[PDB]
């Protein structure tokens, strides 16, 4: 297991999310299922010329799935997925510059559901989560593991787990305060109302 500092302004980025009193914590979900929107859209894309890249799977397709023994929200989708260097990388984004961007915004009066249009969406997972891990597998390297509690850093590691595939899975270790997230009612709600227009069929599995 190898352990990163984040970049000071992600760091920064984290405290605001989880220091920062704001009810509408919901939108992490429409932000997580809008990455693996973004996700599913590159490798079809990638496809369209190259169709031996949906060797590793051919369904497009994000699964929801709640687990209320391990207190946990898992979102899973077969996408592109993200190289060992994506993930170093502030899990694909430019989150320096995007979170920038952000505060400035926010010191102007926008509010944290705008997070999306900066690029930065995936770190609203900490409005919910103690602990995020992320298994991500992309066809050019090997299935990895990135897990963070925030206090500063994150980890890496070779996942040895159950192989994915190709696609990214984000588990969501709630907060004991956020158990709504893990409600079929809750989560159908959510979905119904932000990612409507997702162009991937979204199974919410049961228990
Ligand atoms: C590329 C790529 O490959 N997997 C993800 C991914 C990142 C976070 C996530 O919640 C779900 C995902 O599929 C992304 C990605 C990187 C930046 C912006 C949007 C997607």
């Amino acid at each position: 297991m190898e352990t990163f500092a984040f970049q000071a302004e992600i760091a920064q980025l984290m405290s605001l999310i989880i220091n920062t009193f704001y009810s509408n914590k919901e939108i992490f979900l429409r932000e997580l299922i809008s990455n693996s929107s973004d996700a599913l859209d590159k490798i079809r894309y990638e496809s369209l010329t190259d169709p031996s890249k949906l060797d590793s799977g051919k369904e497009l397709h994000i699964n929801l799935i709640p687990n209320k023994q391990d207190r946990t929200l898992t979102i899973v989708d077969t996408g592109i997925g993200m190289t060992k260097a994506d993930l170093i990388n502030n899990l694909g984004t430019i989150a320096k510059s995007g979170t920038k961007a952000f505060m400035e915004a926010l010191q102007a009066g926008a509010d944290i559901s705008m997070i999306g249009q900066f690029g930065v969406g995936f770190y609203s997972a900490y409005l919910v989560a103690e602990k995020v891990t992320v298994i991500t597998k992309h066809n050019d390297d090997e299935q990895y593991a990135w897990e963070s509690s925030a206090g500063g850093s994150f980890t890496v590691r070779t996942d040895t787990g159950e192989p994915m595939g190709r696609g990214t899975k984000v588990i969501l270790h709630l907060k004991e305060d956020q158990t709504e997230y893990l409600e079929e009612r809750r989560i159908k709600e959510i979905v119904k109302k932000h990612s409507q227009f997702i162009g991937y069929p979204i199974t919410l599995f049961v228990e």
